[PDB]
């Protein structure tokens, strides 16, 4: 009776789901909660159960990577997830703005995977859900931390080659904030499945200065910090309507 | 030194302006305000000062259609329109739950059109700002009018043939919950120039249920009015940010 | 019942209209004319019934743009029009060729809108009625006015940004003449519903030279004249057919 | 020192050229005139220098499909043709109206190949040139010959397959009149190389019906010498004005 | 110092690389080798050195799909990797040749990611070295194990939705034999990156009959050891070229 | 009765087919065998029987470019051929390392046509048989004729315009090895069909540098007499297994 790639039961999946890239990271999750319960963890995909401030959800990794995540989203949203919210690291795409270490929660997304255009036309919005936008944003004040809020590239593409220009200049240009590669996979595929979805990031560094050493994948630690509370702080707030 | 097509100077642009498709429709919306100033009618552009709540705004309308509605976009947009609200008409795309004069106030839209798409790729969101979102959707609340939210299909179509199959069903599966014919342009346009966007639209009938007489484009009443109420409420509340 | 956009009924439409994108356009037309009925003014569609040289046919605006106009035209189309002809403007897309106030008159259109894709295939050619354009040209020469045959590019943008590249460059390269926003809109719609059509155009101006000062929507007075007594003197010559 | 696949030099070219998918049909096309001259015959591109009615003009094969035909149309177009008439055969795509043997002088052409696009964007039409459609339409009324007008498919397929469905039904429903290999080709390479191009065409099965053997590859013999009359028609009137 | 993803440095590169996209099966393939050191473990990526038959060559896992593999891919090939085999399991799309169990040495493959198009152009061939090919099916015969040979469809999608028709009854009717989600990238990354890669997949049900219960999580256990020999017996071969 | 095009039998069509562009070249190579008998010759397609070395198998001729061979190649496929094989000329992409005269032996094809994609998407791999492929070589080192291997590009252009830039530069960025105009074309035919393909090319120039001189269509004659050599010699061989 078990979900295929997730390997946990129907009967475990909690209303509300905080995914992250990093299976490592659950692990740091995990262990800022009250309690814990660990699940499974086949694959990149490690399922934790989350005690806090009175309420139950899971914390589950979805992986690099808009396919693989699309996976875990779909089990995710065809088993009784309403709400999954994304807490993952980014790139800069404002870099005079926007530095190593910031906050970014995302409203909306660039669809430059395969998978959302195999579920839907092109045309259609990878969107977050407004609740959830507004209750990590309420989060985040009450804790006095600052955040950006923008758009996010999520591109399929991470090591760019020379032979066809790259669109995250264009993006840039066009005033998305930062970029991922999962973000705008899991928008469309919660507004297909009716869950209700959101989205908030660490930055990394920036993909325009990589060759300037602009870029560290050990997050910043008080950042991360930061972050996770907020996430945490957001995801029970929304579990107390299904509870 | 008027603008193209609006001929109006680049200073009667207020920071915030109401945008309808109906030359007429801003004639039933000025004098609902306090009073207002007839600044020009030129093509299908007609704009007026309205005063309200004690600010003051432009109301202008942008005709039918992606192309001609763009043209009245790019230039509130690049002569200081800080938000600009669409009070619209839509179809419902959802028959069994949104009908004729029910108020949707979306956050998002599907880019059926050309013009964004000539303006930046077509995997980037056309997203309303949700903080005009959230001033609608108080303005409604205090109001105690009914309102649903959700992603409109904008089409440049509003008669199918019979030869390529229309994806308006495929958005319905998708879970769009209206369809009109400029919200995701204003949002794209927006975004690309730092101007903040959303939509307000009544619902005027169900293109699937067109051959029913599911159709009426004298848009019901006092509906129309609950709408007009709240797309003033709002904008004289984002106005004063500005002031 | 009325038609939706245009609100007049089936009875009122004449086997031959012109059509123009400006509603101030056919008062102008109106005036030149033997004599003519005011039928209609609702949003950017004012429609006439114009009386000339012992014909009688409907002069109907469009609005700007192809979503917009695509509604008119269907409306026409679908309730017995059997000629249509688009008096409008254009911009020049060779500069020194081509001058503003000249008249070109368009065989063809480059379908950079998305009405038409929404209707039939890309590869699908939009291009006029071979006898509709020898009648145009035949008019011009008998009232000696010259003018220039050949492509127009129907564009949906008007103000570019300066992300994605503009292609009016590669089409003037092309050979393209002139650039407006409606033709081949019109054009497609005709072939699909059995209709003829066609296009004059009066330039405006040069969009690859606006930032000079090349332009004014002040149409050159004389050539609009002229442009009007060709396109009447075709409408009265294509009617007599059907009359 | 010779046009790669044509095995001619660029004197021998003269400003009208008429053209033929088989080089079989050169030599029945050369016995009808005054009298010939064999110039090449390279691959599938056999060259005859026609005399005929006082002018002199060029008869060329381009074989079979767009390819080929577009590597013999630009050795013309960049070497002095001013004048390019495709004669050629074709299937009905309108079996009740037009059928085998009759004869489609055609205006325009579905872009259904890959080369014009490899030259120009898919939105740019294939259209032919009006004199050349007239002067080929005169002459058919000269010699009280009966023709068809309307728009080709110029299709790269031949023999469909079961997995992605042909388009030509769309088309025949979009009302194009017939099928051919090469029209749109000729068209846009004209188009972009100022030559001026049309296309004569003879009917030889229905590809909606060729399981019922509605096909014959031996073209009707007296329509066939109908369809070299009036392009040889047409040939020596365009080419007396650059004589 | 250390690759981004890998965790490992440029030195610890051998020429040859086997590719597995589950973590757990690294820890499989170990196991039957001579004798091997755990090098690293960041997110789904767990690399080994494998010592085989006196040869020395990495074993790396890379995840579940496209966007997240690529990551890997690119970080071998720009560090030193020369060949590249993946060692998978996949679906079959001709169930009624191949079944569950079942393994398939594929030479090219259909491009259903997003990734390979963010490097190059669509029309450019997924296909794996000849001579890598060669090998496996070399290494398949002696070791007497039976294999099936053919194209596999990489697709970004697993789990398909009800709106757009997923193309894999297509591709099955184009003769594809097996689906999987990650081969076609390592194709397109090798070819552009000069360094030989194939495939090796052992088949795990058929996605036309999940409903059935056509599907086991749980790869046959002699058949994925016959796998892991081929693969293992393959690398040590074409390792003794760059030793 | 007979094919449309070929002009001959199914029971003329032996299970090996070679296939060259040039009817030319099949007078060329027919005369290199033991014995012929000649079959028909319609248009550009000329065919032979060919008996060597105690075999007996086609040479045909397809003419240029896609569309022409697809249907020469179609009407083989579906009448009994199993294996084909083309003997082509080619330009260099790599013209530092592959000169005019040179041998290249293809595994894959660069789908830049049409007809392919009205078949099957773009996605989809143009691969050859990798026996096919195999033998040829194995042929070539026998005859002690140095050649390269790669993947070529199949283009619909041969004489680019300067509107639209062609792709041959990241063609061979992307490490593709020659150009020609029919061999991917083939390939996905062959692929659909069940039939194995392969592909010989002699250089016969190189398209970056036509403007130096660096063309001749004569092909280098001991060159052209090798590669027909490891031709033949590999149609006779792969000829033995259906006999
Ligand atoms: N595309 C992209 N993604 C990221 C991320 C976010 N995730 C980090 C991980 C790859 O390092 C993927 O799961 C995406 C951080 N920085 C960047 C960047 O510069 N680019
Ligand atoms: N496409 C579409 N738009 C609308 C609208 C919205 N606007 C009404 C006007 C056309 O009637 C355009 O400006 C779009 C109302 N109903 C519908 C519908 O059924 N379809
Ligand atoms: N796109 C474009 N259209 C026009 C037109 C034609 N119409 C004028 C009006 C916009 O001013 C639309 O209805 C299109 C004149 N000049 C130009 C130009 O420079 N550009
Ligand atoms: N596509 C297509 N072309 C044609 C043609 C025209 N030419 C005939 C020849 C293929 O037989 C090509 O040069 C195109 C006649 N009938 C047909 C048909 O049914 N289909
Ligand atoms: N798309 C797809 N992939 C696979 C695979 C291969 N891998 C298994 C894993 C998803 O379970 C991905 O890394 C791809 C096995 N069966 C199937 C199937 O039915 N479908
Ligand atoms: N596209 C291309 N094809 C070729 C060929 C191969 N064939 C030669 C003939 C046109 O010259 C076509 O059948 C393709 C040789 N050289 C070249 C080249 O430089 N370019
Ligand atoms: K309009
Ligand atoms: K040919
Ligand atoms: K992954």
């Amino acid at each position: 009776n078990l979900l295929r790639h997730l390997k946990i039961s129907k009967e475990q999946i909690t209303p509300v789901v905080l995914v992250v890239g990093d299976p490592g990271r659950v692990d740091k999750i995990k262990v800022v909660c009250d309690s814990y319960v660990d699940l499974a963890y086949n694959r990149e995909y490690k399922s934790v159960e989350c005690h806090y401030k009175g309420q139950k959800f899971l914390c589950v990794s979805h992986g690099v990577g808009s396919a693989g995540c699309a996976v875990c989203f779909e089990e995710l949203c065809q088993n009784g997830a309403k709400v999954i919210i994304r807490a993952g690291s980014c790139g800069s795409l404002q870099p005079d703005l926007i530095k190593r270490g910031d906050i970014c929660i995302c409203n909306a997304a660039v669809r430059e995977d395969r998978v959302s255009h195999l579920l839907i036309h092109g045309d259609f919005p990878a969107v977050g859900d407004f609740d959830v936008y507004d209750t990590l944003n309420k989060c985040a004040q009450e804790l006095n931390v600052p955040v950006f809020n923008g758009i996010s590239v999520s591109s399929d593409m991470y090591y760019p080659n020379k032979i066809i220009p790259s669109r995250l200049e264009d993006y840039s240009k066009a005033n998305a904030a930062v970029v991922e590669m999962e973000l705008a996979t899991l928008m469309v595929i919660g507004t297909l499945r009716k869950v209700k979805t959101g989205g908030i990031l660490i930055v990394d560094g920036c993909p325009f200065k990589w060759d300037e050493g602009d870029f560290d994948n050990n997050l910043v630690p008080h950042q991360l910090e930061n972050m996770i509370k907020i996430a945490l702080g957001a995801c029970a707030k929304l579990a107390t309507k299904y509870a």
